[PDB]
DNA sequence: CATAATAACAATATCAAGATATTGTTATTATG
């Protein structure tokens, strides 16, 4: 209760942006975050700060459980930012305890179904070659998915804040790996890739990637996506990428499912271990190493494997 | 009448075991 006065400056200039728009929908969700930072202002009683949450907390109610969580994830970061991580609303507004467990427990029962029931990527080279030639084209949405092919960094990353540079081996540079900064969605933990600077095994020459990124972040629109936010970023190009990757690998992606951006990602993993894996490292390991995870974390890579690779599931039933 | 724009709505994957930050889907709105 030391800061009684506060403002969520973001929230307000997105509505003030908003006021004068040709269509879309109408930001009900911030409106109702705005009046809750304005009805916050001046209390110093706990009881009506429990009461104004309650009435919130009532408001979302027949909606589904990962938007309340993303919801409560909103006001929380909306009353960081206007009072501060010292007001004892962010001990009141928060969400039902037997809620992120059950949250918890679908996501691990989620990857459990995914590990029993591995999709086989038959048509990857293709796949693999198209971000190949997505590479040396000239519009920089194409390039940036080719980018996530190869490289593996996530959109955000490669869009907005990667910075790949020539990984030397001994001397020369290495032909099937390159440098990378930085990591996101790191939230600067002590263990985390925040900041660091470590080395990725590329699917092409180092060479070719390095030449597509350098054309990529020189580009007019490469200019408007560097330093960008993520909710920037998302409404600049998030559906726009999502329709091309749709069109893109269209009829040589798996039938189990639809072409997704992060679908890459996966794959990058399953080749580059297939590939470049030392004999002395588990497949976790390996890919705790490449996506650049929390120290010593190895049940984030579990998000991961969903894959299997055509050789694989040949030379697997060549024990019949 | 489609039509495009827009944010609600939703799920996934990370740092840390209690949530945050990314990626992914659809209903609404003004408008032409």
């Amino acid at each position: 209760d030391y800061p009684k006065t506060g403002v969520a400056t973001s929230i307000v200039e997105k509505i003030e942006r908003a006021e004068f728009n040709t269509a879309g929908r109408k930001p009900t969700v911030l409106l109702r975050i705005a009046d809750f930072i304005a009805a916050m202002n001046g209390m110093d009683a706990k009881q009506d700060m429990q009461a104004l949450w309650d009435a919130e907390i009532a408001i979302m109610n027949g909606r589904a459980q990962t938007t309340i969580i993303s919801y409560i994830t909103k006001y929380r970061n909306a009353i960081r930012e206007a009072f501060g991580d010292d007001h004892p609303m962010l001990k009141i507004a928060t969400g039902d305890a037997a809620m992120y467990d059950e949250a918890r427990r679908v996501k691990m029962e989620k990857i459990a179904n995914k590990h029993g029931a591995l999709i086989t990527f038959e048509n990857y080279r293709q796949v693999l070659k198209i971000c190949e030639d997505c590479l040396k084209s000239s519009d920089p949405l194409m390039i940036g998915i080719g980018l996530i092919g190869m490289t593996g960094r996530a959109p955000y990353e490669v869009f907005t804040q990667a910075e790949f540079s020539p990984a030397p081996y001994g001397k020369g540079v290495s032909k099937w790996s390159i440098l990378f900064n930085g990591q996101a969605k790191t939230k600067q933990g002590e263990g985390t890739k925040f900041g660091i600077t470590y080395e990725i095994p590329v699917l092409t020459r180092s060479e070719t990637v390095l030449a597509a990124y350098k054309r990529l972040r020189e580009s007019g629109q490469g200019k408007l996506w560097h330093g960008m936010s993520i909710d920037d970023f998302s409404s600049e190009t998030r559906l726009l990428l999502r329709d091309t990757v749709f069109n893109l690998f269209e009829d040589v992606w798996p039938k189990e499912e639809l072409p997704k951006p992060y679908g890459l990602r996966h794959l990058y993993a399953e080749v580059a271990y297939h590939n470049f894996a030392p004999p002395h490292v588990t497949k976790n390991s390996y890919f705790a190493a490449i996506l650049g995870h929390n120290n010593n974390d190895l049940e984030t890579s579990l998000s991961y494997m969903t894959y299997t690779l055509p050789e694989d599931r040949d030379n697997a039933l060549a024990r019949l």
